Order: structure tokens, then sequence, then C-alpha cells
């Protein structure tokens, strides 16, 4: 309810995002997240109660970013306009937000140690829920006959993979997603190749 | 060699537990039954041992796409590539993570090998495929982000594994489920690559 407490909260998760990200979760010490946030460690404490709190809420963070427009999903939506939009956002997150791609990479690289339950739980929920809208589209000839779990994974894997994958991006094409028209072909390929790929036919 | 192979595969489940930084060559030597003298004839360095693990993995990896001819039938081709990458994710998952965890870094101590030889080759292969594209026997897209589209999406489920297990319960460890998703990344990408 409160914008005041929200916006210190949004300051602190910030703070703890770029902090695990330069220096790891076990390298982390709370004094550096709330010196860079600008806040006393006992106000942080009162928000997050334990360096494991605060780590899994940046996740979380992130998993509320990123699965925005695939909450959003509704029977009624022209699929493949849906899914154009989905892949563009996701594409700006990678952009805007790479450190947050990164921490979250690296989370699963370790097995998933403190968000095992978000994904078994809360994600899987979801992402049950959005296959079997997926599949009543595809029931009504608007998708091509695909597995909607793997059209979801091809979708994240695509377009996480420009934040994960930079340097290897770099080397070989000379851009990242700040240059602009880089960004642009890029969203314009992954959308034809994944969209022309889901169409019916 | 034979010594050769067992200290490479020792520093790869080493490397890819415990970090560079964590590693002692002490502990892959000892995994591998070398002295550590001996190790370091071989690798003279933590680094060169580090080195070599990842250009071994970029070695499994890109074989397909460097036999890539331009007489090849260009879906057909792709097809294999996209099953042979899922074949490397099921089979060494361990490599696909250690080189992640190195591009997340960076690419600290493989940048060398990305702006030469790999850039070379994809140079090379992007020509072949652009070729392709021109005769019209692929859809208009750029053959870079075909490529990565086809990197990320195979090495997905290794390197998100944990993920994939909680929303599907099966790993590429489950043979109806590799075969799915070979099926299935093979669908979207051709279809989304075929002329039309
Ligand atoms: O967008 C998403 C959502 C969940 N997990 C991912 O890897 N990506
Ligand atoms: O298959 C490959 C080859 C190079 N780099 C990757 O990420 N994957």
């Amino acid at each position: 309810r409160s914008r005041a407490v929200s916006a210190k909260k949004k300051a602190i998760l910030s703070a703890a995002l770029d902090t695990f990200s330069q220096f790891g979760f076990h390298g982390t010490r709370l004094e550096q997240i709330a010196e860079l946030a600008g806040v006393s460690k006992t106000n942080l404490l009162y928000y997050f109660p334990s360096k494991e709190a605060l780590y899994i809420a940046v996740l979380r963070q992130i998993l509320d970013i990123w699965l925005a427009p695939l909450k959003a999903f509704r029977e009624d939506f022209a699929p493949l306009a849906a899914i154009k939009e989905y892949i563009r956002l996701k594409l700006e997150v990678s952009r805007d937000y790479p450190q947050a791609s990164r921490l979250f990479c690296m989370e699963m690289l370790a097995g998933a140690p403190l968000l095992m339950d978000e994904l078994t739980g809360d994600l899987k929920a979801l992402i049950d829920e959005k296959s079997a809208l997926i599949a009543g589209w595809v029931k009504s000839g608007k998708l091509a006959p695909i597995d909607p779990q793997h059209l979801i994974f091809m979708i994240w894997a695509s377009t996480q993979h420009y934040a994960d994958f930079a340097p290897q991006v770099e080397a070989v094409t000379g851009a990242t997603l700040r240059d602009e028209v880089f960004f642009n072909q890029t969203v314009e390929n992954v959308q034809r190749i994944i969209i022309e790929g889901i169409r019916p036919r």
C-alpha cells in the first residue's frame, strides 16, 4: 500500500543485485549492500531478515519482471501477437538488467540451492496453467502443434542468451544489445524464427 | 596421453564443481593418479589447463558445424546439428556448465579463443548459410542469430537442468523427455527457417 516503503525496498533490492553480481553470495556482506543502498544495516534487516532472505528476494524480483507478460496471457489473446510481445519484452530485460540474468544463471549452475522451492512451487504452478492455455490454442488451430513447455523454454533460452553469453556474442558480432541497431536485428530474428516455427499451417 | 585424458577429465570435474580460483592443481593430480610435476609437464599452469578443458568442449560442440558444406541439404544439416547438440547436453552437462560459468565471468581466460578461432569459424559458416538464404533454400534470416538460437536452446537443457526438472519432472537422461526435446527444438527452428 505504501509507496515510500515500496521505494525503499526497491533501493535495497537494486543494491543487493549489484553487489551479489560483483562479489557472489558467500563473498557479499550485508554491510556492503546497506552502504551501497544508503541504509543502515538494521533498516535492511527489518525488510530482509538474513542474507539468504535477501538473495531469494532478488531472485524472486527477477522472476517477477521476467514472468509478467506470461502471467498476463489469457485464452482470449491473439497468440502470435502475444508471443511476439513476450519475446521483445524478454530481450529488453536482457538489454537493461543483464546483471540480473547472470545472477539467476549462476544460481541455476549451482543446482538452485536457495531457489529450488520457488521453482517447484509457484513457477511450476504458473507454467502448468499457461501450458494448458497454450495447448488450447493448439487445439483451436491458432498455433501449430508444439509442446508448450518447450516453446516456453526456447523463449527463455534464446532471449537470456544475449545477456548470459554477451562476451561470445560480442566476440562473434562486434555488438551488444546496447547497440540499438543490433538490438533491433536480434528482436527481428528471434521473433521470426520462433513465430514462423509455431504459426499454424 | 591416457594420462593426458585422465588429467583433463579430473580437471573438468574439479573446475566444474569448485571454480577456477577454488581448484588446486594438487587435487586434480591426485584424482588423475599423477604427480603434480607430471601434470605440469602437460599443462604448465592452472590457466593452461582450464583453457584446455574449455577448448575440448568447444571442439565437441563445433564438430558438426565445422562439417557444414555448401552442397549439403540445409534444413537436414541444421536438423542433425540440433540433435547432436542435444546429445552433448545430455552426455557432457558438466562441460556445458563450466563453459557457461566462464561466460558469466566475462570470459576472462577464454576471450582470445572467442575473438580468434571461433570468430573465424563463425564468419566462414555464416557466409555459407547466407548463401543458402540468398539461394532461397532458407527463409530470410541472419545466420549468426540462427546459430545463437541453436546454441542457446540446446545448452539450456544442461545449464538450466534444475529448472527444467522442477517444471517438467524430467531431465535429458530420461529417454522419453530427450526424444520430446529433440522433436520440439527441431520443429520450432526448422519450421521457423523453412522457405515459404
Ligand atoms: O523468463 C524466465 C522465467 C523463469 N526462468 C527463466 O529462466 N526465465
Ligand atoms: O556450440 C557452441 C559453440 C560455441 N559456443 C557455444 O556457446 N556453443
